[PDB]
């Protein structure tokens, strides 16, 4: 799909601007790189968005409101900060929402190790002993969650600094880190009832499909 691949290309591109342009040096790179050959992306596609200067464009975070009082979220990478902005002001105006003026940063990248329920010696893990391993580490917050399977899971939340020392000592603790990730966590949840839902969702699917935009977060519970 055409939409798909223009995101792609912006995470291409937002790829090489972190690590270069060579996937054997960038691992992230590498990852996009496999998902664009995945989805059917032609190989000029690729190649155009992995040529481009590194600098050009900008990358953008946009901090918003949406219906029901939610917050927003919007990441992009834009030829012109100005018209950028001056778009997302624009949709967030036309469905009901509202572009946040100055620097609220409702929203913190944090860090966040997803492990299993179960020890290296195949022993249960229950929340009580995560969130004490979760204090030997330094993770900020534990939550508990559940994968596509379904089956029991735990993330370990921490300062996006210490991503690397954090998944290194639970692992040296005795847990089972299936994944590491970069998320932007906003400091509280607000709950929508269905006709807030809806048009929160159309709001975000209008974000979504301008052209430079990236990935819309919210804190939509």
């Amino acid at each position: 799909r055409s939409r798909i691949f223009s995101k792609l290309t912006l995470s291409i591109r937002l790829a090489v601007k972190e690590g270069g342009p060579n996937p054997e040096n960038n691992s992230s790179l590498a990852n996009i790189l496999e998902l664009c050959r995945s989805k059917n992306m032609p190989k000029s596609t690729i190649e155009s968005a992995l040529k481009t200067e590194k600098n050009k464009g900008i990358y953008l975070l946009y901090e918003g409101r949406g219906p029901g009082g939610s917050s927003l979220l919007i990441e992009a990478l834009s030829n012109s900060g100005p018209k950028c902005h001056l778009d997302i002001k624009y949709i967030l105006n036309k469905n009901g929402g509202m572009m946040a003026e100055g620097a609220r940063h409702f929203f913190d990248k944090k860090g966040v190790v997803v492990v299993g329920v179960e020890d290296r010696e195949k022993k249960a893990v229950n929340l009580e002993r995560a969130l004490e391993l979760a204090i030997e580490a330094g993770a900020e917050d534990v939550k508990e969650a559940e994968d596509e399977e379904e089956k029991n899971l735990f993330k370990f939340i921490c300062d996006a600094s210490s991503l690397h020392q954090v998944r290194k000592k639970l692992d040296s603790l005795g847990l089972c880190p299936v994944s590491c990730s970069m998320e932007f966590i906003p400091h509280s949840k607000v709950q929508l009832a269905e006709p807030e839902l809806e048009q929160a969702a159309h709001l975000i699917q209008a974000l979504n499909n301008y052209e430079d935009v990236i990935h819309v977060y919210d804190n939509i519970e």
